[PDB]
């Protein structure tokens, strides 16, 4: 019963008086991938009961951000609770990683350059080898692709699409809010040639995402027409997905909240 909306109503992205919201806890954990101690926020659902098990959404920030950045607007914490209260989302655990996970010897200062991007690309290893096992060991989670969502903004949305299609066996639900250039070959004004992580014909999955969703503002000054280009390539490749544009929005929380609002309505069987 999917009804995509091109904006998030204020009442779903705002904390409502008299409603309890979950809180983030910052976790420090060791990564064999970066060979360093790293941080992530874990947001347990209201009333978290260790004798229950919960599905998990991993939500990835953009370039030059960090694990608290998706908490700077209340949509992240408010939307899943506000949908839950209307029976339109499932109870879930939300994880906000630090997505910049360079191998030792390759950490560089944030900037629009290929060497800095490599640390985001390496997040596929951080997520699968370190963060997912940590969550299974330390929290009462549901495992399996039907219980696992991955979404992100801008560079984190590029990274979500890359991981969600290359390892669709692990990730049931993929959400990409204004994804950055360079999943596939391309060229832009911020850093010139992007060689592409994969070719366009390779941007596909053997086992299909249960849900793949992509959005973007119509006037995004940072990633421009790249999200639309991904829609077009996925369509050419017969990859089922949802695409929509947020009218007049830029690289901003209107585009993000619209994406997350539609995405969380689909995750974990919420539509039955
Ligand atoms: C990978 O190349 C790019 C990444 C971005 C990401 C911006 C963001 O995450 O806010 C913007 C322009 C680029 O050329």
């Amino acid at each position: 019963k999917l009804q995509i909306s091109n904006t998030c109503p204020d009442k779903y992205r705002t904390k409502q008086e008299g409603v309890e919201y979950p809180t983030a806890k910052k976790i420090t954990y060791y990564s064999k991938v970066t060979e360093t101690e790293r941080k992530m926020n874990v947001i347990l659902p209201v009333g978290y009961d260790e004798n229950k098990k919960y599905p998990v959404v991993y939500y990835l920030h953009g370039l030059m951000s960090y694990e608290d950045s998706m908490l700077e607007d209340d949509s992240t914490l408010a939307i899943p609770t506000n949908l839950l209260k209307e029976g339109r989302a499932k109870e879930m655990i939300i994880v906000l990683p630090d997505v910049y996970a360079p191998k030792p010897g390759t950490a560089v200062t944030p900037d629009f350059n290929p060497e800095y991007y490599k640390g985001y690309d390496n997040f596929i290893n951080e997520l699968i080898e370190v963060i997912m096992p940590y969550m299974e060991e330390h929290y009462s989670i549901l495992t399996g692709r039907e219980n696992t969502a991955l979404c992100g903004f801008s560079m984190g949305a590029r990274t979500s699409l890359y991981i969600g299609y290359m390892r669709s066996d692990l990730i049931g639900y993929v959400g990409a809010f204004a994804p950055a250039p360079g999943i596939t070959p391309g060229e832009d004004s911020f850093s010139g040639k992007h060689e592409g992580l994969i070719s366009e014909d390779e941007f596909r999955a053997e086992i299909q995402p249960i849900v793949s969703l992509i959005d973007c503002g119509t006037n995004d000054s940072v990633v421009g027409q790249f999200p639309k280009s991904y829609h077009e390539i996925l369509t050419r490749n017969n990859q089922e997905h949802i695409w929509f544009e947020v009218p007049g929005a830029d690289h901003d929380w209107n585009a993000i909240s619209a994406g997350f609002y539609n995405f969380i309505q689909t995750t974990f069987g919420a539509l039955n």
